[PDB]
């Protein structure tokens, strides 16, 4: 009781929005759906294994690629176990599990001994083969030493969690709905109209606008628009969309007809409307206005055994199966789909396509969709398709059985898997019509289950709540529900990010305000040594890499990047000892700027390299760790031995061809890894040809474009014309130029085909994630998802799309300087 509300407190810190305040809302379901949250939670904690929770063993049960089987020498995976200032090799093989790692070490000089990783907070530990941990393959990967610390475990204890101390509608008749549009009004274009739509998935069943009054401070109609639809006829998670026209579109609110306890929406509401800046995901937010003050407000008021197919057909039926999610389908495709039911329903690829041809307005209609929801043999069977389960978790679909069955085969998905599409699933809960949800369920689950899923889930739910008012009070009720649940020394060691966050932020402000100068230089390093001293924790985990413990600020490396932005270049010392060397922690800590959208585009990437690792292809475009934090802020990793090639070019606007090549030789001495390093170029520079083709962000001067001293190109940002950046500097160094070829540009065309190819595969995964981002992330148009499509070429053999992409090749070669010398004239 006394020392619950202090609790609660620190909750509503690490949560940065106060669950317990009801000023903005209508209704109890934010409430409802705290209690409604204690089940699942209280069902994990108990069910999670104490010892494995504690030690979060990052595991994949996916298949070694070719190209790591022949970076292992003779079947003998090299590991070296430390043990305080002596090490020790072992000659260990790839299916061998750390149980039996452990028995041949104390065999040569037992039970309460587990093989942590040297610097980071990562325990080769349980029944898993050791090529299947992750970290393992990242060593092997980058060729370097599995080197390994032998201690105790860590105590379950300090993982404990708190005691917590806590189908038909009602009044159903064959009438008409409708609802009486009182008025408007705002303290602070000369015609309006109130627009009353009833949506369920972005499909407007019926429309009744009001008669055009003059825009004054308080315009009053009060008038029943009634509708042509029964109360009957109403879906749950039905949606009475209000919105505010002048042609020109200026606010919008919307209210659920159908409330979380399966009742009708009755008596008086004043719902405070979001103002506008086509269709996304904050236009469809059940959560009013907070600001009462300045924004509009409407007060309204509620009161109230089969037969064969012809062949014709079948083949119709599987030729609309067959085409891509944005192909619309037309009112015969869907009539078809509905009548030939049961015969869509044997077709999983065609569930997306079923469901969206079922009349929602229509009670009989609805009811026939559970009936054929219930035998489901066919997609219970299935094999995960995670592109066909994440449309039925977009804008287009809010019925709930319809959402269960898509969560139902994510519940399939590894720890590693999850990770991947987390983000875009976090997103994804932007979609549902309720505060409680499958899909919200699922992401608690999975969150509390295992420590680095729950780590990223913090901080995409944390980064929702600062930077978006639509959405912050769904989100802090499912992120209070995960943080009940997480653990003691989870919660210690998110209060100690958090602070560093705030603190860095504070600061950060203050430097914006005072190009380059002598000044901020002094006063950063001034502002930095101040908080070490006494304010600032002595660790905390790393938000981008949890793994990792940044300890004291290097305050002599520490500076201000010179750019307009003006991002925090900080450096910390490791705090964790037995470290491999002495190398700083180094962290970018972005502002100003809305990161969200590239954030969104960064976990694309990170799985098209997935794509590319299960067809065995070694590209790995984009090495650094980047997060999200708060309103406008992020944290960014530092990859040490790494420069723009704007500093190689010029070392007014005049480019060089032979430079790169000679900044590649400079600082790899051999000729084993100068050729290393060219490959590796080709590999990496074929990766972002090909990925920022598909995505439509290849025009780019070279000034935000990086490479690494082992040739490694990445991308610091993301968006006459040129389909991607292939210039005459990277063409020289594979060995080309203007009408010639040669066996790395051979390779890189080699590479670039195999590469475009294997998107290709996922197709309706990546334009589903694309087509999610432009909603989620953007606060967009048809025309703009379009684009993908095109780029990947839809229906179109591997012949054509070869054909396609090498000639996008060639437009690059024509050209050349010609784009990045367009940005010097545009500049000015
Ligand atoms: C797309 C957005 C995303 C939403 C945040 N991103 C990603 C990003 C990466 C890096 C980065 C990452 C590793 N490294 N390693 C380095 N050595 C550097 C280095 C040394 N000098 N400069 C000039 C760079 C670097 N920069 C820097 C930036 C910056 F522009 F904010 F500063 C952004 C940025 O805004």
């Amino acid at each position: 009781s006394e020392e619950s509300q202090a609790f609660q407190r620190q909750l509503t810190a690490l949560i940065g929005y106060d669950v317990t305040d009801v000023s903005n809302v209508h209704d109890d379901e934010l409430e409802f759906t705290r209690r409604g949250l204690v089940t699942p939670r209280m069902a994990e904690v108990a069910s999670r294994d104490p010892k494995l929770y504690a030690m979060h063993p990052w595991v994949t049960s996916k298949p070694l690629p070719e190209y790591l089987w022949k970076k292992i020498a003779n079947n003998c995976i090299f590991i070296v176990i430390h043990r305080s200032t002596t090490s020790q090799t072992i000659k260990v093989s790839p299916d061998d599990t750390p149980g039996a790692i452990l028995q041949s070490f104390f065999t040569k000089m037992e039970q309460d001994f587990v093989l942590r990783v040297c610097g980071r907070d990562e325990y080769l530990v349980g029944e898993t083969p050791i090529k299947n941990f992750q970290w393992v393959r990242h060593c092997l990967k980058n060729g370097e030493e599995i080197h390994v610390v032998l201690d105790t475990p860590p105590d379950p204890a300090l993982d404990e969690v708190r005691k917590e101390e806590w189908t038909v509608s009602l009044w159903d008749c064959d009438r008409k709905f409708r609802v009486k549009i009182r008025g408007i009004d705002i303290p602070v274009d000369l015609t309006v109209f109130v627009e009353a739509n009833i949506q369920h998935g972005q499909q407007v069943l019926c429309q009744r606008r009001t008669s055009p009054k003059p825009f004054t401070e308080e315009v009053l109609w009060n008038v029943w628009l009634e509708f042509s639809i029964k109360i009957k006829d109403l879906p749950k998670g039905a949606l009475l969309n209000l919105q505010i026209y002048c042609v020109q579109l200026l606010y919008y609110v919307n209210l659920l007809l159908i409330d979380h306890r399966f009742l009708l929406r009755r008596g008086e509401y004043v719902l405070h409307m979001w103002q506008i800046s086509s269709f996304n995901a904050d236009k469809l937010t059940s959560a009013t206005n907070p600001d009462k003050e300045n924004s509009m407000s409407i007060s309204i008021l509620l009161d109230n055994v089969r037969a064969e197919m012809p062949n014709q057909l079948r083949k119709q039926l599987e030729a609309i199966i067959a085409t891509d999610p944005l192909n619309p389908l037309t009112a015969e495709d869907k009539e078809l789909l509905w009548h030939f039911r049961y015969e869509s329903l044997k077709h999983p690829k065609a569930y997306p396509k079923l469901f969206s041809s079922v009349k929602w307005g229509q009670q009989e209609i609805v009811a026939k969709t559970y009936q054929l929801l219930a035998r489901r043999e066919v997609w219970d069977q299935s094999a995960l398709d995670v592109g066909l389960t994440m449309q039925l978790l977009d804008c287009n679909f809010s019925d709930e059985n319809v959402r269960a069955i898509a969560v139902q085969k994510l519940e399939s998905l590894e720890d590693d898997d999850v990770l991947h599409y987390l983000l875009q699933l976090v997103q994804a809960v932007k979609f549902e019509p309720y505060h409680d949800s499958a899909l919200a369920r699922f992401l608690l689950k999975r969150g509390l289950r295992n420590k680095r899923i729950g780590h990223f889930l913090f901080w995409f739910l944390r980064s929702e709540i600062a930077q978006s008012r639509h959405y912050q009070q769904r989100f802090a009720v499912i992120l209070e529900a995960y943080l009940r649940g997480c653990g003691t020394a989870m919660l210690h060691d998110f209060t100690q990010q958090v602070q560093v966050i705030e603190m860095l932020q504070k600061v950060t402000l203050d430097i914006k305000s005072l190009d380059v100068s002598s000044q901020v230089i002094s006063q950063l390093k001034q502002k930095l040594e101040n908080l070490q001293n006494s304010q600032l924790p002595e660790s905390f985990r790393v938000p981008y890499d949890p793994g990792l413990k940044a300890g004291a600020l290097a305050i002599e490396k520490c500076k201000v990047m010179a750019s307009k932005k003006k991002p925090l270049w900080l450096e910390f010392k490791c705090a964790d000892p037995t470290a491999l060397s002495n190398e700083t922690i180094g962290i970018i800590f972005k502002h100003g700027d809305d990161l969200r959208q590239d954030m969104l585009i960064l976990q694309i990437l990170r799985i098209m390299e997935s794509i590319w690792e299960t067809e065995s292809l070694d590209l790995c475009l984009l090495p650094y760790g980047c997060i999200s934090t708060g309103d406008k802020i992020g944290m960014i990793e530092i990859v040490k031995d790494a420069t723009t090639i704007a500093k190689i070019q010029q070392s007014t606007g005049a480019f060089k061809d032979e430079v790169l090549n000679h900044w590649l030789k400079e600082k790899s001495p051999t000729e084993e890894k100068f050729q290393a390093a060219v490959e590796r170029f080709v590999y990496s520079c074929a990766g972002y040809c090909v990925a920022t083709f598909v995505l439509g962000i290849g025009d780019r001067h070279n000034d935000n474009i990086m490479i690494t001293e082992t040739g490694n190109l990445f991308h610091i940002d993301f968006g006459e014309r040129v389909p991607f950046v292939l210039t005459p500097d990277f063409l020289f160094v594979m060995g080309t130029s203007g009408k010639k070829t040669s066996p790395h540009f051979q390779k890189f065309q080699d590479i670039c085909v195999k590469a475009y190819l294997a998107l290709r595969h996922h197709t309706n995964l990546l334009i589903i994630l694309f087509s999610m981002m432009l909603m989620t992330g953007m606060p967009t148009s048809k025309e703009d998802i379009e684009y993908i499509r095109d780029a990947l070429t839809v229906g179109k053999n591997e012949e054509d799309a070869k054909k396609y992409f090498l000639d996008q090749i060639e437009v690059c070669r024509d050209k050349g300087w010609t784009v990045q010398f367009n940005w010097f004239l545009h500049l000015v």
